[PDB]
């Protein structure tokens, strides 16, 4: 049955939401607008995002669909999920607005070294979430402290200048064919910063970022240089003065040797040689948290919906179908 909706003017528009969602109050970007609310059915504080111009163009429509589909797929403790999605529309013909409801997250990992035991717990949770995302054949591509939410029990969820500080070197070289370990590079950068209280590679601009990375991990070795299809890349690298990888033990002074060992395995230039999320969860650094019985994988996720060129009304109809078919997660 259809919930009774009410209407209220918020962020220059009339929002129309199920009455279960009370005390709406703005907090949000625009890069759709977000309101905080209290969900009375579940007892939870939530974020309610009214999408802005979701079907204004083919590009907007395809974006909306892909975003909804992703959020509907993600069902893991360490990944943001969808609590609800709704529209006031009673039919496709009347369908214009989409609203997404998620847990209201109070803090992120930006929000001043952490202790080694806390770094262990936070990075464990990131990697547990990443194992799940990667198992769906999804690459996050923009892992950074602001995309990591934590609650007051230090339970963590991976979220949905934009800073370059956490970005894998191959993304900044426009390499394409990205591996999932682009995300492992980011996790390394985050872990280093939690341990030291300092940004590992605080690049001022695009080339400076690359310069800082090369300073720590050294210039490419022969095995990596063999895999560079680009003639221009190859000839530039060969001309750099050969520098060895720095000693992470004497870069992360005071740090748990198990942590340094893990960082050495994450922050490798060659993406094929970086540790995977599932391998990292088995690393002795996480001995106190690691449990193979509860590090679950995802169902396969279909991203083909993505190479396709469809009409606006087709993307719109497909999005409508996803809104109607939505099943809320268990009351928990
Ligand atoms: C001057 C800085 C050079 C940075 C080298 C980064 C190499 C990243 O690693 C590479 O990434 C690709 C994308 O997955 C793969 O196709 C390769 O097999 C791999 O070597």
């Amino acid at each position: 049955e259809r919930p009774t909706f009410y209407r209220q003017e918020l962020n220059k528009t009339i929002w129309e939401v199920p009455e279960r969602y009370q005390n709406l109050s703005p907090v949000g970007s625009g890069a759709g607008s977000v309101c905080a609310a209290f969900d009375t059915k579940t007892g939870l504080r939530v974020a309610v995002k009214k999408l802005s111009r979701p079907f204004q163009s083919i590009i907007h429509a395809k974006r909306t669909y892909r975003e909804l589909r992703l959020l509907k797929h993600m069902k893991h403790e360490n990944v943001i999920g969808l609590l609800d999605v709704f529209t006031p529309a009673r039919s496709l013909e009347e369908f214009n607005d989409v609203y997404l409801v998620t847990h209201l997250m109070g803090a992120d990992l930006n929000n001043q070294k952490l202790t080694d035991d806390h770094v262990q717990f936070l990075i464990y949770q990131i990697l547990r979430g990443l194992k799940y995302i990667h198992s769906a054949d999804i690459i996050h591509r923009d892992l950074k402290p602001s995309n990591l939410a934590v609650n007051e029990d230090c339970e963590l969820k991976i979220l949905d200048v934009a800073t370059r500080w956490y970005r894998a070197p191959e993304i900044m070289l426009n390499w394409m064919h990205y591996n999932q370990t682009v995300d492992i590079w980011s996790v390394g950068c985050i872990m280093a910063e939690l341990l030291t209280g300092r940004t590992l590679f605080p690049g001022t601009d695009h080339i400076d970022q690359l310069k800082l990375i090369l300073r720590l991990v050294g210039t490419p070795g022969a095995e990596l240089l063999k895999k560079i299809s680009s003639e221009s890349a190859r000839n530039y690298i060969q001309s750099l003065t050969q520098m060895p990888k720095m000693n992470f033990a004497n870069v992360f002074i005071g740090a748990n040797p198990l942590a340094v060992d893990l960082l050495e395995k994450m922050l490798v230039l060659d993406s094929d040689k970086r540790i995977t999320a599932a391998q990292a969860l088995a690393h002795a650094y996480f001995a106190q948290y690691h449990d193979p019985d509860d590090e679950p994988v995802a169902d396969p996720y279909d991203q083909s919906s993505e190479s396709r060129d469809l009409l606006i009304d087709e993307w719109k109809s497909l999005t409508y179908d996803e809104v109607i078919s939505f099943v809320p997660p268990p009351l928990d």
